[PDB]
């Protein structure tokens, strides 16, 4: 009901922790997952301490609403963290251990560059509101803060979930107080990007390339145009999985380079022809010929300008 | 009121059982599924035994504020499930009878690999907070678990309704307790799966190996490719019934496989237009010819390897 | 406040009526539909009657609060209605007429194989809890059952709302108690689907048929495949309107045989092909020729054993 | 609290206006569409009347709980609206000023047959209920029914904001009482729907039309039916905003007719090519020769019968 | 719990500021964006103020119940903002300092002539309500009005959050008050949309222009329709990223126009082959030559001339 009083002008000190039980709705469109976890709050309280004979009992069960419990808060969520309290025990030299189950959307922002390899650090920021009597400071109990043997993450690796011991006030508000940081470190797991994604991308524009074995324009413009169409249409297919960024992403810009490539091969085709048509066609099958080695050389050395570039 | 006093040192017994009702948002991108159902609760109070003469009649019927009654949670629920009780009734020698509705999505975890003939278990996760003066413990009451001669499960045969007998304490909070699981075993129903994915989806494939039947260049280009794109066309049309998941599945691996055949069939296809243009047809008609076995012979002994890979 | 006692054991009637204002969101998807209605309860209660000379007026008006109210709930909705009461009126001889307005999304299987012809029972399955004191059951007035002049349902006939007069007990709970079920028939209009969906779907498939009246394998290779991929594309065009059924529906045995078709399609153009290319042109000719009668004749036969199967 | 009593027989009335400030979600699916605005009620009391000088100020400000309040509601919505009340204030003679913020879902249905040219009443009913005491009416204070600067309707044009005058009592109740309609009359604006609807799907129509002015009937398949998948494709493109209608639209027997058209195209086409091979070019001549005047004729004809039907 | 007396008929200012901490879901569809900021008032009461020496303290902190507090309101917002209270404090003078943090969806039109190039002014209009004893009016405090160093919008750049310091009176209401509009001035980064929209959509125009350099009508016939369907699935692919607009936009005018173009083509190729048929194949010639200048002049000019237009 009332705040402890400092015995010196010294801060509280609430040690937090967070036990991960389930993360689920990782929807990528909005930057947002949702989470259910364990909220863990450690802090001294001696007006609620005892002598435990004449007390009979070693520890002394409350009820929320009978002690002072502090106005712990999240900042990166969508709405106010969803809170169900299971308990709240008191030890003997006036220590509260404080448990509540709690689920949330949190907002943490997902950088694609790197993407289907990328790694991500997902943000779970704590907070604390400093009173008139009393200031009020957080501490992380590494003891409280974990991931179960049951926890699951379908299509990333969880590398560490290590919470900013040293986590910087933000300059926000009037008064400015240190919010503790929960850095979740996770990296794309990846097998079946390459067989549901890239091979299928990279067997249609092979399939272009047959272009450079055949003299027939008509079959030539066939293969290219129809290929083009059939990577369009694989585009939307795999839409879903690629990611919509006001930024130029690995994935996206390889894509830009087939459509180049596309056009390119559609230039060699109609000068092959040319050529011919226009009786010299000594000039024409050299191209052709050239094009053959020319295209996946220029392509593959281009991919590690790419990758390169992006790593 | 007060929890009920133990006679001896044994813990309380709650017999637990679920009436599923109905089943509603199957929802296979979230791995949720919302549900409801009958949730009834059994255990003695001695505090409420009487004799049923001077009382009158044989059962007596109370208030959820009126009795104690245990604080029962669901584990894997987004929140908290929508609690609408429908009675209690307590009979002469003090046990009391429970029942409400409930309605809440459930987060369960599905495996597609084996799909479309996958089968799944979905779980529902019942767990109960032991108090200071009594520890309480969950028991399955086999009469009171059930579904309706109406219970609707479109696409889909229950196998097994039958709940964890034994469900391991998951050690997640300081104190460990038995969280009673509730095993729903269900096979998915293909009857239309065949004519709807799998026929249409060989019929396209089928139609390009035709270029093993002809010697036009500008047919057979116009046959791979053009299928191709019916090919990709057609999984966009079946898109919402394939499942996007980030391991390999053994539709997917089938759908992969499609795409490569796709592919050696071009090469096929350039390299028998590149022996007869490059004069020597008798290879050219020899290769042609043993594709026309070679292909679905390949296939059909690549897809044996593929079924019992993954069953 | 207490429920009316029995002058003798029969059980208290409870008058029902649902009056059907605007039918909304109709999610073919969910099988759910949402409902906005007037719901209407009579019953008598000797302990409110009155004389209407020293009482001064006629009716007598009271709060929900004021009076017993028996509890009706609806059996089949995702959660419960939303609780709006409109009127209470008090005759003199203490017949209570209670009214309120309410909303909810119905949960209502969809049979979808005779699609787009097919006709659809919709149910509302009203329920009351009987209480220790009395047994309460529930009874049909038909004056109070009714739609508006205003009622719209957007490509259905509504054909009749008439309410199930003797509604089975579900044998669901511990005690048995009728269930008054509201069944209201409709039936598909499909003045649109014929226009839309099937003669479009029929004309790409008549245009491949043009091939048997070609030489040209060229020009027939492009006819069956391109038409093909309008096919698949037209499928993706009106996708929405076709139900995604995991059983075999009449209007997807139609699609299935339509696959068929062009497969075979391909074989006879392949064929014709194979025996010019292989000097018998006599025999090439004949099953062109054949084909021009066979595919129309065929066709028209299987769909009329189709046509007779479904109905 | 109490309802104000009738110097004479009279009803009360209470002056209604509704200022539409922001119209979003237009759901052209379920014929819904979101509205958020101002509701302002105007009605006297004498009870609250005062002199201003021994009063002091001019004006009185109450709590909705302090004063009685008519029971408003909304005959259309999706369920009750958003209860947020701005201010209540109070003049010297008695009259009450109630304006309140709300956010509803309004059910109102669409006609889509004259679309992209339709025009729409949207309908927003109002509805009080009359208490035992004093009737209530409804009145509209044209003054205070109103839309901002800033109103955005944007693709629509405003015809007429005039609600019901004359307001008919909707005859569904026991007892019947006058319901206030507002119409709001719009014409939908089609700068856009023609360039971007109706022009490229003319030009994809006249693209096939070209196979009258060749001869190569390898030319002309790929001609009529690589534009029929450009239409259908186009068609797809398109699909958010044409309307899913159970019933014939303009816009979709324009559809229609354009199938039918790529159908009878193929016809020509296929008839040309078999008069030639059949060796009698002199009639294949001259069916393409009249199929160049035909088919723009009869289609600018069909479209005008179109046109007056629907206009 | 009572409004502040005027000292003299001055009105109370209330002194405002927003401190943007995150911007999420700018969902472009609704034209709506999620907004989470601090929200701090400012203004003088006589009545809280108090000497620092016998009081002891410079500051004094007191709970939102226990003074009064303007009832500040946002506009334009679908329903009300979040109520959460971070702060209040008291200055000796008298001076409050209230502190709040918040999350709402806002209303604010966007428009999409200049897309995507296109800059947006964001819209948060905020509001008081005056009352009887004193009349209340608005300021910008503009030292606590601002954003972070870690504040970053996706796709955008912050050109001015420089608040409307004359924000005009909105007469919708019976009395009129100033509404304190927060003006967002920002700029759309288009470092990608070329490569991923613009820049392919030209190549698959271009490759439809090689029709100039060949003379085989059969190759054209290809090149022109087959690029038209890679355009048009171009389109679908992309048109998540493109705006549903009811007015014709920059990007729209451009489409549009390549749609003609495409038409043209296909005139042309059409008449090249003509007038070769027709025996005059040095007409033939010289156009084809012509196009291959005119065609992309004439499309470089027009774009000139739509930029123009447009900016």
């Amino acid at each position: 009901v009332s705040p402890p009083p400092p015995i010196a002008d010294e801060p509280l000190t609430v040690n937090t922790g967070i036990y991960l039980i389930e993360c689920y709705s990782l929807d990528d469109k909005a930057e947002t997952f949702k989470v259910n976890a364990f909220l863990s709050l450690s802090w001294k309280d001696r007006r609620l301490a005892f002598d435990p004979v004449r007390s009979g009992v070693r520890v002394k069960t409350y009820e929320p609403e009978a002690i002072w419990i502090p106005e712990i808060r999240f900042v990166n969520v969508e709405n106010a963290r969803d809170a169900d309290v299971v308990d709240i025990s008191v030890s003997p030299d006036g220590t509260v251990q404080y448990l509540e189950r709690f689920s949330a959307r949190v907002l943490s922002p997902l950088d694609f560059r790197r993407y289907p390899f990328d790694s991500q650090t997902l943000h779970i920021y704590l907070i604390v509101r400093s009173v008139d009597t009393r200031n009020i400071v957080l501490a992380v109990d590494l003891e409280k803060v974990g991931k179960n043997d049951d926890v699951f993450l379908t299509g990333w690796d969880i590398e560490s979930f290590t919470a900013v011991v040293k986590p910087a006030n933000f300059a926000l508000e009037d008064r400015l107080e240190s919010k503790l940081d929960y850095q979740l470190r996770i990296s794309r797991q990846y097998f079946s990007y390459i067989p549901n994604i890239i091979l299928p991308m990279l067997f249609i524009l092979f399939i272009s390339w047959t272009a450079f074995w055949s003299t027939s324009y008509e079959a030539n413009v066939t293969l290219v145009v129809s290929t083009l169409i059939a990577h369009i249409a694989f585009n939307i297919l795999v839409e879903t999985n690629l990611p919509k960024t006001p930024y130029m992403t690995y994935t996206g810009a390889i894509i830009f380079m087939i459509y180049l490539f596309y056009f390119v091969a559609v230039i060699e085709v109609t000068v092959q022809h040319y050529l011919k048509v226009e009786s010299q066609p000594a000039r024409a099958a050299s191209i052709t010929r050239a094009s053959r080695i020319a295209f996946p050389v220029v392509f593959l050395l281009a991919n590690i300008i790419l990758a390169f570039l992006f790593f």
